[PDB]
């Protein structure tokens, strides 16, 4: 399976990817919302980890444009942990919503409860 991993601190992004990589998944990186969305079409990711403060355009954004066209499951990731934050991500179409600082496990058991469907 593939997972797309959008967030513009490389730092981050590197802890997910190297997780991922352990479970056995084909990682594509991303470090804005313009990257994301083309490696998106490019790559057609079976999941996405998606970051909400990303230049160019925002994670919120990335996802209610995804969701014109794809049923892609979102897992947003973000230190962004208010009420608002969480309702507005799950209401713009993502499926999960997880909060910085995050545990590898927890991450992984949720793409894999997602995967599933
Ligand atoms: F920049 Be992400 F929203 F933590
Ligand atoms: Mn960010």
């Amino acid at each position: 399976k593939k997972i797309l991993i959008v967030d513009d601190e490389k730092p981050i992004s590197d802890i997910i990817k190297f997780n991922m990589t352990k479970e056995g998944y084909e990682v594509v990186t991303a470090f804005n919302g313009r990257e994301a969305l083309e490696q998106f079409e490019a790559e057609q990711p079976d999941i996405i980890i998606l970051d909400l403060m990303l230049p160019e355009i925002d994670g919120l954004e990335v996802a209610k444009t995804i969701r014109k066209t794809s049923s892609v499951p979102i897992l947003m990731l973000s230190a962004k942990d208010s009420e608002f934050d969480k309702v507005i991500g799950l209401e713009l179409g993502a499926d999960d919503y997880v909060t910085k600082p995050f545990s590898n496990r927890e991450l992984q058991a949720r793409v894999k409860a997602l995967l599933r469907r």
